[PDB]
């Protein structure tokens, strides 16, 4: 019988959220995690390995497979992750500790402190959200076919090569845009519902 | 000493559930799980090590893998009962919420509201899994050949290929397809049981 | 101090069970469980590595692989300890769910009715692992022989294939036979006991 | 606050032992259980592909392999420390029983029943390590050779092979031997000072 | 219920700290650690399997591999984080042993005494953090070129190789030298703001 | 709240160490499982891989590996950790055992006795770990070179081999080394101030 505490805090962290937002959003966040965690790291196990090229001149195919993907997605969607949840845990954090400065202070004496902390960490979810999927969209796009053409130096002129499973990851990566597209309207609506409500005051 | 509030969530939200359905579906669950996570991940162990096809052209394996299979059966398992388990995980959420709402409103103070949500998670799980077993049946069948024809570029004219291990492979589809049968099955049973009490009122 | 609902549903639910006949079953369950994941997995570590077939034509060792194994023993053994195990738990779950429903009845208002149940388990136990064990017989054997014949298509005629520590592999098998047996024995020692006592009334 | 029942079982079963023997017994326990999962492991890593043998008959090798191999050392460890750790918890078990039995029997009604048992699993536990040993010194002796000779078919003739690591693995043997040496040692004192101090009655 | 201890031993550490500085420092912690251990060690899967030099000598590319890279930059992160770790830890032991003695003292009879131990720890941490800076910029510098030359022994004069997804390399190369910048600065604020508050007394 | 007996037993087993020892020989205990288990175990994963020497008669890699390399120094740091724990482990279960003995004396009756037993295991410790480390002396020395001369049968009279990364590895020794020489440093203070201390009676 030790969860008295646990369950204040949950209770004192959601104060302006709305109703239904958190059960959405929370749930959206652990079928995230589960999606990237479960199934979808295998799909990447041979990323390398199974990469060809056609040609005969040592060393080529490791440039070629260097400049054609520049940064593995799935280590970009971990960054990505990560970067959308560090604020809300910097979040918690804060006001567990004024909340035991306050028991502190209210034990020994027997808006916007919290609403502009709690606005700045929804506005930042949301800009590093949207940021990320710009640059996903500026650098690989959102499809991938299964021969690229290499014309990086040592390789003469022009090389063929040949990826892997192109069918699957471009099913992942859709799957995984539209869940950044759901984060992001949940966001927008959660923001534009609090803005709107500290309209009337 | 910490369990009466789990127990007492537990029994709130087997409210309208049939007596024998829920140990039947909870193991039912658990057979699915435990099915999915001990044995059959194995046997998809090596799906493109030993695929081989018979030519001599580099890369035309590759592109042959990706045609003959879009996407592996372990992966589609897996999004399929990562989408049957969603709705009943926010059906929790929610009932458990407004609960804590209900307990807070009546310590300050010292039919429909919830059979809609019900229904719609149930008729929600029934319509996924139907559509999951549709698109299963419409891309791979349910058998499995160990010769394959293959006939893209750049491949000459057409090609000779073998898979690994295709009757086991075969057992473990069959087995899936008759456990989401009997899960189908189940739910529409629920469905049925509370639409029938629903209409003597 | 939170064992003590725990501890009645463990004697409630070993009502007709012999004295003796708990303690050896459960740790020949153990044993069982033990066995099949400490070393005997390993044993099966390279099942399609390190076999080969004296022939040139590629691809003819893949089908030979797969007609000489329909299916590896170590899933088979899984789906049988999981098969004896279900009803197992089918009736603890029944008989947790009716005890709590007759407390709740109790404390709102402060044979055969479970002895079927549990002869029904004890026979659908008794039927499932005789089942599996005839099923092995027919199409396996008890002995795995270093040197197989094969002679389906595309290979020529006949070729020759070896296979990888066969002695290992027969000897585990001989060690699961014996433990299927000792439980089958276990069991129908059991109904016999139930049985006999049962007709004294 | 819930360890006094375990206390009382654990202070109940250890009666007629010795002061000294728990601690050294259960300590060389630990050892071999830490010793076998730890390190000795990865020094097994490599069986069958690092073992090469001089020929160019396909096929040749793995038959020599099982031949020179028939069951791996770490496994049949595996076997025996399993084999000689059922009995303490068969003994754990009943005394377990009986007591919750015995309490039972108070609770309503507010030498040899256990000495020959415990004699019983001390000669079982002597017994199966005695032989364990005495299988090793008859199968697989003391003492590995970097040079095999192989005289199985198809092999012609006679066929050099060669092992990996001998010295590691005979070290561990005879690590593993001394181990066995002590463990018997003070199994066999034990039972000598139960024997002797119920003979003075 | 047995949490008051801990949050007093969590509390009486945090006396000279900042309010702000805490959750910063935490969660940086956690960050860095998650992001080594998540997803930046399997981009250092493959080191050796894939790096290839261009040559025919034998033995050539095992010394070049070892002159290009004399210690991994993973190991070398380890050893940097767990050495910025360790001083954090003693001085919570010793605090958490002199808080036992005070207690035992107070319970039998019924400024710079931890400041400079706090100060000794902090600038510790500091030196330690950008000496392995400092060593980082001497030895590997922070760019990686995918070509590199050779002129160790027993390779003729000079040979050429290639190293695997260099970009990748040096993305998280620049993560964790700007994190490890964020460290020291954090680190550095801290001790200016302790002994300009120590100035005035 | 059922943490009070083991901070008894902790505080009672620190009767005689001095108040600084305690907390520098826990983390250097800490610092070194930590280091054994975390990166250094990956830096020999690839012993016997990438180990090549120049030849081209078949099996003799394998005996030069062997006679080149007895004992991975891995295990053998763990064979010494081990035995430099044990000890310990044995006198905090005599302890515990005695006092749980006296308990029971006390609760039904209502210098040298562990002294000499905590030399013995000082002792035993600073033997043990003086003993391994003169036998790595013995044996491999503290330095590597990247060219050995192999000349055992069957290989005709000399040649070379190759190692793989020694820079890593002498500096993983080297670290090795400096730990088990604090480690023996503090072993022998420790040693020595309860000799002085014992001495003035
Ligand atoms: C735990 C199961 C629920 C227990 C429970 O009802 O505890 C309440 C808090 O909720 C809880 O303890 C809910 C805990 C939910 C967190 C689960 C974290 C993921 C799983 C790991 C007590 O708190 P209270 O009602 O006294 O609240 C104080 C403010 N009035
Ligand atoms: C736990 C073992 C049972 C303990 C027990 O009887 O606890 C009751 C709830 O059941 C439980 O606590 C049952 C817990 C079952 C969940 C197991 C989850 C999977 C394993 C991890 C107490 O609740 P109560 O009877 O006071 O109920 C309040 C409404 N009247
Ligand atoms: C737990 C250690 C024993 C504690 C103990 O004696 O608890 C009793 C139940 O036994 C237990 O709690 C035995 C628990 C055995 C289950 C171990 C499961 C495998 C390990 C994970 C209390 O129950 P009670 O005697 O009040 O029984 C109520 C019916 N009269
Ligand atoms: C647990 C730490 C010790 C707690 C303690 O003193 O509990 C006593 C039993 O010992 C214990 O609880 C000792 C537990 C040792 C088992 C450790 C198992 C391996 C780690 C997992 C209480 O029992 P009591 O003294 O009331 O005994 C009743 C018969 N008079
Ligand atoms: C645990 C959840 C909070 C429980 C709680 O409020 O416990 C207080 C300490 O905080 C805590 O117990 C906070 C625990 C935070 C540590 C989490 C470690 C990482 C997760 C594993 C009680 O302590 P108190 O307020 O009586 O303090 C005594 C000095 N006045
Ligand atoms: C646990 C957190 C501290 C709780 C605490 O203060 O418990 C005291 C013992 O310390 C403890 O319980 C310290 C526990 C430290 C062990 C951590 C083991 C590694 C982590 C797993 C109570 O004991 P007491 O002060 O009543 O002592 C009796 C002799 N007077
Ligand atoms: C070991 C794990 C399984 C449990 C211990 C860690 C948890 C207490 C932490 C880790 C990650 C946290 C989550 C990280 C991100 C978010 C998104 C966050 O989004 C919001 O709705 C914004 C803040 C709010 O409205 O509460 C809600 C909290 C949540 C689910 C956090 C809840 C608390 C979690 C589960
Ligand atoms: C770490 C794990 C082992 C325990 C912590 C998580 C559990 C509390 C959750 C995770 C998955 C949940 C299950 C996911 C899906 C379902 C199907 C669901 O189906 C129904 O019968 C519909 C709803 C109902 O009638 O209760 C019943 C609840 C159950 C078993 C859930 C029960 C609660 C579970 C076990
Ligand atoms: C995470 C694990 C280690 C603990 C949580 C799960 C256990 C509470 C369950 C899982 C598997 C169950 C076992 C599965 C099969 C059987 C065989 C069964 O055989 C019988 O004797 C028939 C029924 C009876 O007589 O009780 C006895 C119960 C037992 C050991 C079950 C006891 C309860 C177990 C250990
Ligand atoms: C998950 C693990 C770490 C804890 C849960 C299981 C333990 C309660 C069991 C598992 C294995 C058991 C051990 C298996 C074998 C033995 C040898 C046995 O040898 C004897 O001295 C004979 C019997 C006696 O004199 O008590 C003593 C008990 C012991 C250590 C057992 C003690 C209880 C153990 C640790
Ligand atoms: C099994 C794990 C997940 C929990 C058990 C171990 C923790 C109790 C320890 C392990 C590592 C420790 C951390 C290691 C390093 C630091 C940095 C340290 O930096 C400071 O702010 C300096 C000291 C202070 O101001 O408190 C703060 C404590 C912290 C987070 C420590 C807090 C306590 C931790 C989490
Ligand atoms: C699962 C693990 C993380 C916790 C359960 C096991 C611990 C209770 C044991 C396992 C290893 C033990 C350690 C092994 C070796 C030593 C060295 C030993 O060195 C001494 O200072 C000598 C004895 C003393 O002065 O106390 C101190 C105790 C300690 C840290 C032991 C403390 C208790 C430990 C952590």
């Amino acid at each position: 019988g030790d969860w008295s505490a646990l369950g204040k805090l949950l209770d004192k962290v959601q104060a302006y959220s709305t109703a239904g937002g958190k059960v959405w959003l929370s749930v959206l966040f652990i079928f995230r995690i589960l999606l990237l965690g479960t199934a979808v790291e295998s799909a990447w196990g041979d990323e390398q390995s199974a990469f060809r090229c056609n040609t005969q001149q040592p060393g080529c195919e490791n440039v070629c497979y260097d400049k054609s993907f520049p940064i593995s997605h799935v280590r970009f969607w971990v960054l990505q992750i990560i970067f959308v949840s560090v604020p809300t845990l910097l979040y918690l954090a804060h006001v567990f500790y004024v909340m035991r400065k306050e028991e502190k202070l209210n034990k020994k004496e027997e808006r916007g402190g919290l609403l502009r902390t709690y606005i700045i960490s929804i506005l930042f979810k949301s800009i590093f959200e949207v940021a990320f999927l710009l640059i996903q969209w500026y650098i690989y796009g959102f499809s991938l076919s299964a021969v690229y053409t290499c014309k990086r130096d040592p390789c003469p002129h022009q090389v063929d090569c040949f990826l892997s499973r192109p069918t699957e990851k471009t099913i992942f990566i859709i799957f995984m845009l539209v869940v950044s597209l759901v984060s992001l309207a949940l966001n927008i609506i959660e923001l534009f519902y609090v803005f709107f409500k500290g309209v009337k005051d």
